[PDB]
Parts: structure tokens; C-alpha cells; sequence
């Protein structure tokens, strides 16, 4: 409380430097402007970061994860602080971050985007998830609320923490042993929601959301089905009746052969078969954009920490380590 001062928004006490001016909840996430840095910047306080263990690993591997991640299409930090001049006084974390504009929701709702914009959304949300892929990282919740938008079609990804319209089968099949490519299917219902400017699949539960699935992309053969679902998940595919295949140029009409070509290889239930995040820049619907020199990938991420059991304490000091040392 060394500069810092104190409201309450969302009925919440938000104690930040004074630098930040104007806070206005986002959703806790709120707006602002910086003055020291002199742009607009979006801030995230953490829910009694330390009240629980797991509530110790999230608050941890956030913070740890933003800062490993550096990536143009990858949410960045400017800055983290605490309004705690000790550990004893340790419990309150905000994250800070440039404002983005909105999500990708707000993009559709309000103008129908060409083929033009389309190409380059998808490209840098793939450009994007081939860094995050590359890291060792799965998203895990990849859809348009988690994904905003800049004026001038700048993307960023981001994990704000419904979803199922956008989650692979095999997540909802409970796998337990699902790879990366959980999070390319997820790309194909977006980038088909911004061709139709509506959500492929928006099943209104559990079994409608599997039954829009098996309508496109049909049923599965019993060893596909085998690789992608646990015994006791099984049972709720059978009891669906036989639905063929659909070809998707007869549900996108009148769309880029291109665009429908790759959502194709993405919306596929095996997972061996579905495109990689760099396979899928390669294809010519990102000849436009595509460069193989400017899409890095990301340093391995370090679990080692992380993968090893400490007690709240520990994870409150490790933390405040983390905090200060940016
Ligand atoms: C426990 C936990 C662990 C990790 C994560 N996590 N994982 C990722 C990956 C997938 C990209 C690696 C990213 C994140 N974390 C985030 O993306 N965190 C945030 C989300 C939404 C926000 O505000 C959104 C509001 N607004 C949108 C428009 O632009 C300005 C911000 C944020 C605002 C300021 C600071 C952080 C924010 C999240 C939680």
C-alpha cells in the first residue's frame, strides 16, 4: 500500500499502483490506462490466489507460463505485483497485460467476415498454437472467448477460465491419454463459425453435442471408436443409431474449396489423422500469409518444479519469487 490504493469493483477490493487509472471490470478482469507506460492495459486479480493448494499450482503456473510464453499470437505479460511488502502479507496477485480490444465472438456478431480475414485469423490462431504446441502445451479450452482481437485483425490467444460446442470427442469421451491435437479440432468449429458466422456444433447437452458431431463427421468404425474413448464412454455411441458421412462443400456452400479442404483435416475423431498446427500453415489457404521463417516455435516448458508435491507455504514463497523477479 506504498503507492497503491484501494476501490471495489465486481464487490471486490482492487489494490493497484497509481499509475493504473480507470478501472472499469472487463468481467475479476478489469480495463485501464497505464501512465507510465502511456497505453490502454487489461488487469486480472486472482481469486484468493492461496486460500487452496490447487489454488496455488493455478495461481503458479499462470504466472509461470505467461512468462515463458513470448509470442506475438500468445497473450504477454507487462507487468505483475502484489499490494504485500512481505510473505505474511502475501495473498492478493494481479496480472497485467496490453488490452487486446474484444474476443472473437464480437468479430462475428457484428460483420461477417470475408475469406480475406478469415485467412488471417486462422493462420495467426494456428501460428499462435504452433508456438504453444511447441512448448509441451495444450490449451485444452480453445474458443472465441478465449481468444481476442485487435481493430487491425491482430489475434492473440489467452485462458480466461459454452466450451463443449468447441471440445474435441475425445475430451468428452474421457480419454485420458488425448495429445495436442484436441485443441485442431477446436480450431475447425471456430474457423467453420466464422465462415457460417453461427457455431458448427451448439448441442444443447452431453449426448446432442455428440449427436451434431456424428451427423458431419458420421460414425466412427468400432477400432477408431476404440482409440478415443474409455470401456464405459463407448456405450453412449453405440446407443446412437448408424449416420453417414458428410461432405463438408454441401454444408459450407459457396465457401473458399480451400477453407473446406482444411476443415476436413481438422475435424477428424482419430486424432493421428487430424493436421498439426505447422502442417497447417503450410496449406494454401494461408499461401497469403504463410512464411516458414517468421512462425518460431517455443522453448520446452519446464514441468520439473511443478511435478513435485510442497505445502501451500511453498508454493506462497515460490510465488512471491516469481512476482518480484519480473
Ligand atoms: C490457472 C491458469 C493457468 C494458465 C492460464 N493461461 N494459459 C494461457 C495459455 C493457454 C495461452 C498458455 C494463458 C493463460 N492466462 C491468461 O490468458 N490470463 C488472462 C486471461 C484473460 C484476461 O483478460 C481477458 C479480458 N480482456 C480481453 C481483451 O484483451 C484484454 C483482456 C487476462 C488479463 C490480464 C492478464 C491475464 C489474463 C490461465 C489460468
Amino acid at each position: 500500500r506504498a503507492g497503491f490504493y484501494r476501490q471495489e469493483l465486481n464487490k471486490t477490493v482492487w489494490e493497484v499502483p497509481q499509475r493504473l487509472q480507470g478501472l472499469r471490470p472487463v468481467g475479476s478482469v478489469c480495463s485501464a490506462y497505464d501512465a507510465r507506460l502511456r497505453q490502454k492495459v487489461a488487469v486480472k486479480k486472482l481469486s484468493r490466489p492461496f486460500q487452496s493448494l490447487i489454488h496455488a499450482r493455478r495461481t503458479y503456473r499462470e504466472l509461470r507460463l505467461l512468462k515463458h510464453l513470448k509470442h506475438e499470437n500468445v497473450i504477454g505479460l507487462l507487468d505483475v505485483f502484489t499490494p504485500a511488502t512481505s510473505i505474511e502479507d502475501f495473498s492478493e496477485v494481479y496480472l497485467v497485460t496490453t488490452l487486446m480490444g474484444a474476443d472473437l465472438n464480437n468479430i462475428v456478431k457484428c460483420q461477417a467476415l470475408s475469406d480475406e480475414h478469415v485467412q488471417f485469423l486462422v493462420y495467426q490462431l494456428l501460428r499462435g498454437l504452433k508456438y504453444i504446441h511447441s512448448a509441451g502445451i495444450i490449451h485444452r479450452d480453445l474458443k472465441p472467448s478465449n481468444v481476442a482481437v485487435n481493430e487491425d485483425c491482430e489475434l492473440r490467444i489467452l485462458d480466461f477460465g459454452a466450451t463443449r460446442w468447441y471440445r474435441a470427442p475425445e475430451i468428452m469421451l474421457n480419454w485420458m491419454h488425448y495429445n495436442q491435437t484436441v485443441d485442431i479440432w477446436s480450431v475447425g468449429c471456430i474457423m467453420a463459425e466464422l465462415l457460417q458466422g453461427k457455431a458448427l456444433f451448439p448441442g444443447s447437452d452431453y449426448i446432442d453435442q455428440l449427436k451434431r458431431i456424428m451427423e458431419v463427421v458420421g460414425t466412427p468404425s468400432p477400432e477408431v471408436l476404440a482409440k478415443i474413448s474409455s470401456e464405459h464412454a463407448r456405450t453412449y455411441i453405440q446407443s446412437l443409431p448408424p449416420m453417414p458421412q458428410k461432405d463438408l462443400s454441401s454444408i459450407f456452400r459457396g465457401a473458399n474449396p480451400l477453407a473446406i479442404d482444411l476443415l476436413g483435416r481438422m475435424l477428424v475423431l482419430d486424432s493421428d489423422q487430424r493436421v498439426s498446427a505447422a502442417e497447417a500453415l503450410a496449406h494454401a489457404y494461408f499461401s497469403q500469409y504463410h512464411d516458414p521463417e517468421d512462425e518460431p516455435e517455443a522453448e520446452p516448458y519446464d514441468e520439473s518444479v511443478e511435478a513435485k508435491e510442497r505445502t501451500l507455504e511453498e508454493w506462497k514463497e515460490l510465488t512471491y519469487q516469481e512476482v518480484l523477479s519480473f
